[PDB]
């Protein structure tokens, strides 16, 4: 297909889509807009949010909807219907956490202390739950890498920016990050992508 | 399999799963717990959250991951892979809004103010986007009912409790509600379920 992904110049909620394209060796236009471009683009989007993915003249939206679409019938999906559910549920558990952060929020009275509350008190419970869920296994679900592993690495990267001691009590969770980053297609993308904070 | 759904005695995040079981005429145990039971239940859960669905002794979590799993290979899924992506995208757009609300906020005055603000300043943009998306079509995606239509009815039922005039400018969204509510298996569940505020 002719794929055009639109997002800010940011990893953000588009990065999961970028990893999937890289891993699958799928070519695409990685369209990154400026903040001053946004207002006029927003009017044309179905629900006024990005990322959007244009597929052969058709517009898809919602990052995880698009990610699931792209990984259907690939080796990233989960090997049984039940394991597909586990993949979706890990992604949604991580997304629920990331979506609690006031990313847009201006007021840095609340924004900072809301961040620091989420990072100091809640992140460790999540980390302990992910660690326990992973146990001694190589990947989060099944016997091979899934896009949930990708999302863990993507989500944990942004979290480690603000709380660099996040994984100090969880070596097994660090190892999983490194495992993902070492997949040649992923490594290649990580090496050549725009360096951005978020 | 044998299914056991655990949630509070509330529609909440479990109701999408309960609609799907009703529509598919699948028997399940509807386990509803009290607050008092919460700490004991929680200790068993993978990520500290309900609903969970136990399936032949194995636990699934995340309401939307579970609903997707249950609708797979059914007429509620979306008739093609692109329609399935649209189903997912509409569901996540609804869920993103519902997740903004401070459901568990202890301070009543702060809770009511945030609800009122979200419903007054934010909801109308979503309702207009959904109306535009639906246009004159019968259902949100494709030519037959999907679990996206279910989730619209379920979400809009709870929002209308707090903002009765929510849909006064959008009769086509009311009509969609009525059509879901008129499906015989869903109508039966609606008539029979425990009556709870939320
Ligand atoms: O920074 C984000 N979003 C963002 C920033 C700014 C603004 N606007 C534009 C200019 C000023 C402003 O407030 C709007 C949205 C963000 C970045 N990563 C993630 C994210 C999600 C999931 C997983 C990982 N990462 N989520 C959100
Ligand atoms: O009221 C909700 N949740 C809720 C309340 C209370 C508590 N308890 C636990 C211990 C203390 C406490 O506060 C936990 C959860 C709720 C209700 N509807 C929805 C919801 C989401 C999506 C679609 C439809 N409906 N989401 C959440
Ligand atoms: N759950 C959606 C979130 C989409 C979303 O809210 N995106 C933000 C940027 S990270 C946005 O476009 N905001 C635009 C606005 O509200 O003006 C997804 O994952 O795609
Ligand atoms: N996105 C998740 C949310 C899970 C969640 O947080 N559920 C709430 C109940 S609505 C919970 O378990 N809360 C415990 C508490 O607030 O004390 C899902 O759809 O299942
Ligand atoms: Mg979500």
């Amino acid at each position: 297909p002719n794929y055009k992904l639109t997002y800010f110049n940011m990893r953000g909620r588009a990065e999961i889509i970028r990893y999937i394209f890289a891993y699958l060796d799928i070519q695409y236009e990685d369209h990154r807009i400026e903040q001053a471009d946004w207002p006029e683009i927003k009017s044309t989007l179905p629900f006024g949010k990005i990322p959007i993915l244009e597929v052969d003249g058709l517009t898809l939206h919602q990052s995880l909807a698009i990610a699931r679409y792209l990984t259907k019938n690939t080796d990233l999906a989960g090997n049984t219907e039940m394991e597909q559910c586990h993949v979706d549920a890990i992604v949604d558990t991580l997304d629920d956490f990331m979506s609690c952060f006031p990313w847009a929020e201006k007021k840095q009275d609340v924004k900072e202390q809301m961040f620091n509350e989420l990072l100091t008190y809640n992140a460790p419970h999540l980390m302990q739950d992910l660690d326990t869920y992973l146990g001694g296994r190589e990947w989060l679900i099944g016997n091979s890498v899934t896009w949930a592993d990708f999302y863990w690495e993507i989500c944990s990267t942004t979290l480690l920016v603000f709380k660099p001691d996040l994984l100090d009590n969880h070596p097994r969770l660090v190892t999983l990050r490194k495992k993902v980053q070492a997949i040649p297609a992923v490594a290649n993308w990580i090496k050549r992508r725009p360096q951005t904070k978020l």
